[PDB]
């Protein structure tokens, strides 16, 4: 309906297989945790390929359909280059191409993604771009504590990593939905309190935006900032809104999420 | 949840007041019929900028998000021609300026969007294209008996074009939910019925791809299908995929549509 939320969260994963090396899979989901676990099922109840390790994660998707599409891409999509080039490959390096293509040369550019690596050496094929895909706009993280050249060579290796990789995408997970319960409360409050004006309009606030900053006192319609963030490249998504009262670079997608979230827990 | 579908119907549509004709309002909501009439409410209960017609509506988007920026860029985006140039100004020319901006120009340009004009006049200012916004892939359709040259010289002339609007705004937002409805009850048929395996893997079918033509016999996996079409200047979303049957150009949108929701009501 008219009440439907940028989802609090929903990622598309790579997956390498830590005994197969050479084996990957592409997915999505709203809960990483949970899926992982069903990939990796039991040990005990066999070729190898399990367990997986989730490598690298993109999340902030405004919804399941673009997440979907970005997983189709990502599969079976073409390679860029600053013009398109050879379909995905085999390699790291060719699904690691994709996510640069995607994110950097691509439509999805625009929508504030985090590509999230759990694994030191994956991040750094992925920052190598051995096939130069790239010469902004998305965010790049790597877990505290993420796991550097994988050893596989015995059980206890592979159960080892199995283990920390599982601890590690529920880290990223818990705290992301944490953080955004937090932000989210802090929001209601200044909205349940104050009978604050718009930045711009100056008209007494029905959907709101608010900085990063928590603590900030930046506040406006949604409509506003969108206006006033396109006045002062992009055309049609403002790209790098600095907010008006503190200049922290904002993600506008995340001042949506909460501007509909807000709206929609109301209700 | 990994269920949310894409939406029945989710538009964005310009409202041009009858009597004052440089008025405009820009708005988007899943029933436009109702959003019409809050729009009214009534005229007994005044500037004479009540009553608006709708005269276009864009149509067929993945979701509320998506159409919420479809709506901020028209209200408050950049116009662009094949860079970018002034921003949306005042008149009937730039309003529908941006139309053709965020359609033809934009990555919006992939989503397979319908542009639906109920005002044969606002339909052929939007191909005069003013400003050469433009010298595919959308659709453009025109309401049958879709009104010319408004008269609002009498309140006689005002609430008759008030009432065919009505009409015919009621007339595209209930065939299209009526012919979505017999589409996906086909297609349920489909499934309830045979057995059978995708065109491409051979596999026994978890996500459906079928032909718009639905007495045509194309079944498929949903991501097979994206695969076969990536093959056969798109980098990541097939822009004119032919079904492979019989050869009429889908919608990739609509298929997904069909393929979440089918999927969705099951569960
Ligand atoms: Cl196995
Ligand atoms: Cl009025
Ligand atoms: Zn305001
Ligand atoms: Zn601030
Ligand atoms: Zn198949
Ligand atoms: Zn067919």
């Amino acid at each position: 309906e008219e009440f439907q939320q940028i989802p609090d969260f929903y990622g598309c994963y790579l997956l390498q297989s830590i005994s197969k090396r050479q084996s990957f899979y592409i997915g999505s989901t709203p809960n990483p945790v949970r899926r992982l676990r069903q990939h990796n099922g039991s040990l005990s109840r066999r070729d190898g390929t399990r367990p997986w390790e989730m490598v690298a994660i993109v999340y902030g998707f405004p919804s399941r359909i673009a997440a979907l599409q970005f997983q189709h891409a990502w599969q079976h999509g073409y390679q860029t280059r600053y013009v398109k080039t050879r379909k995905g490959g085999r390699s790291i390096h060719h699904k690691l191409a994709m996510i640069t293509s995607l994110l950097k040369n691509e439509y999805f550019r625009y929508m504030d993604l985090t590509l999230h690596f759990f694994n030191q050496k994956v991040e750094e094929i992925w920052k190598n771009d051995k096939f130069n895909v790239s010469q902004n706009n998305y965010t790049v993280s790597l877990s505290q504590d993420a796991l550097t050249e994988i050893n596989n060579d015995t059980i206890d290796d592979i159960m080892d990593v199995n283990e920390k990789n599982m601890e590690l995408v529920q880290n990223l997970y818990s705290t992301t939905l944490a953080e955004k319960t937090k932000t989210l409360l802090l929001y209601k409050e200044k909205i349940d309190t104050g009978i604050n004006t718009c930045q711009f309009c100056n008209k007494i606030i029905n959907l709101f935006a608010f900085c990063r900053d928590t603590s900030c006192t930046f506040v406006s319609h949604l409509a506003c900032a969108y206006r006033y963030f396109m006045s002062n490249e992009d055309t049609i998504i403002p790209q790098s809104p600095k907010c008006p009262k503190c200049y922290t670079l904002l993600k506008w997608c995340d001042v949506i999420y909460y501007s509909i979230k807000l709206n929609k827990d109301n209700t």
